[PDB]
């Protein structure tokens, strides 16, 4: 089909997603893998994973836009702390781009945001999820204090995900920060390149922790290898769950297997997101609108490297059957600050709309 702007696409129903991507980029992402991008990518996961095979449909409808349609329910569960900003940022698009369901809006916005992170894959994007659902029940969202057994069970109950798929989805912690885990600091990144969809998080979680970016007693947190921060350049945070996954026998070799394996990580993440994005639906009932997902920013192609102040002697390895790769170390004797902003500064405020969440 030919869309009103002249774009030739796969199916006419995909046309509306073109001005929606443009509006999302101009209004809240500005083609950056920044704060607003980060928040929407986390929303795609919290929207989608609130579903349970064992409890039945009444517990949640999966990737169904329930966070936007019932903005006062799920966003207020304690495990969803901080999700309110992303919901309030997307509700104005749901109202304006009113031929696209809330559910499709959430998934597509996540795809658009990810395309702004260098190295990310171009997600599949299927369309057609209905615009009506129910609010999910509490307890469906994994939490960073949870054990690996609990986490793996939640993902298996939610949609059959294997441990490989679970760690695959956690490549999203390559472009991720924490505002709520420690209330004294904001925007504590999970790797040293939170604007770049690279394998650094897999490497860095395997380094011995030496301190905390804020306080030392937060639930769900463990010591960080790069805790130094200054001004708004908050030090690296480590989640207990990421640490646990990197060392548990079920997932340790999978975790290590992504270190310095960019294309493998990105392809694996795309495969797992293809499953996540259609939870609560039959994929044979959704139309393929992948050609309207923006093409992602390419990686530079550089190998993973130890950040300065760290090196191979700091590794805490847990996979007996796979050799840890030979990596170089960035020069310098002390840690570099992790930039608060994509262009290197500390001043880059994200557009935020007020809203009901
Ligand atoms: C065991 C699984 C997971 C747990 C327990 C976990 C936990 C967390 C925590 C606690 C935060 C910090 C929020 C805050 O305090 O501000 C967060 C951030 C984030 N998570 Fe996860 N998550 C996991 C899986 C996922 C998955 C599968 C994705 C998406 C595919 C995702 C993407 C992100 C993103 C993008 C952020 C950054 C949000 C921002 O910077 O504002 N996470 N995660
Ligand atoms: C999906 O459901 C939402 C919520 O009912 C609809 O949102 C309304 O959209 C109109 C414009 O069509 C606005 O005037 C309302 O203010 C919106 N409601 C709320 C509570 O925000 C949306 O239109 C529906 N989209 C589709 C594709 O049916
Ligand atoms: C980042 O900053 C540290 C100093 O804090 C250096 O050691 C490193 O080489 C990089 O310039
Ligand atoms: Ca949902
Ligand atoms: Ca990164």
């Amino acid at each position: 089909a030919v869309c009103p702007d002249g774009t030739r696409v796969s199916h006419a129903a995909c046309c509306a997603f073109i001005p929606l991507a443009q509006d999302l980029q101009e209004t809240i992402f500005q083609n950056e893998c920044g704060e607003d991008a980060h928040e929407v990518i986390r929303l795609t996961f919290h929207d989608a994973i609130a579903i349970s095979r064992s409890q039945g449909p009444k517990a949640g409808g999966g990737a169904d836009g329930s966070m936007l349609l019932f903005p006062t329910v799920e966003p207020n569960f304690s495990a969803n702390n901080g999700i309110d900003d992303s919901v309030n940022n997307l509700i104005p698009f749901m109202q304006k781009h009113n031929t696209i369901s809330a559910a499709d809006l959430v998934q597509f916005a996540g795809a658009v945001a990810l395309s702004n992170c260098p190295g990310a894959p171009r997600l599949e994007f299927l369309a057609g999820r209905p615009n009506k659902t129910i609010a999910a029940v509490d307890g469906l969202i994994p939490e960073p204090q949870d054990s690996v057994t609990k986490i793996l069970q939640r993902f298996e109950d939610a949609g059959g995900f294997t441990p490989f798929e679970v760690v695959s989805l956690l490549a999203s912690h390559s472009v991720a920060r924490a505002d709520k885990v420690d209330q004294t600091i904001d925007a504590a990144p999970f790797d040293s390149t939170p604007f770049t969809f690279d394998t650094q998080v897999f490497l860095e979680v395997l380094l011995k922790g030496v301190g905390f970016p804020g306080s030392a007693n937060n639930t769900g947190e463990v010591a960080s290898p790069l805790p130094l921060g200054s001004g708004s350049d908050t030090g690296e945070m480590r989640l207990q769950s990421d640490f646990a996954l990197a060392h548990d026998p079920r997932t340790a070799c999978i975790w290590q297997g992504f270190v310095n394996e960019q294309a493998f990580m990105a392809a694996s993440f795309r495969a797992a997101m293809s499953k996540l994005a259609v939870l609560g639906h039959n994929r044979n009932s959704l139309i393929d609108c992948s050609d309207v997902v923006p093409v992602p920013k390419p990686a530079t192609g550089q190998p993973a490297m130890f950040p300065a102040s760290t090196g191979p002697q700091d590794l805490e390895l847990s996979c007996p059957s796979e050799r840890f790769p030979t990596l170089t170390t960035q020069p310098g004797a002390s840690q570099s600050l992790i930039a608060h902003c994509p262009d290197g500064s500390m001043s880059c405020p994200g557009v935020q709309f007020n809203g009901p969440a």
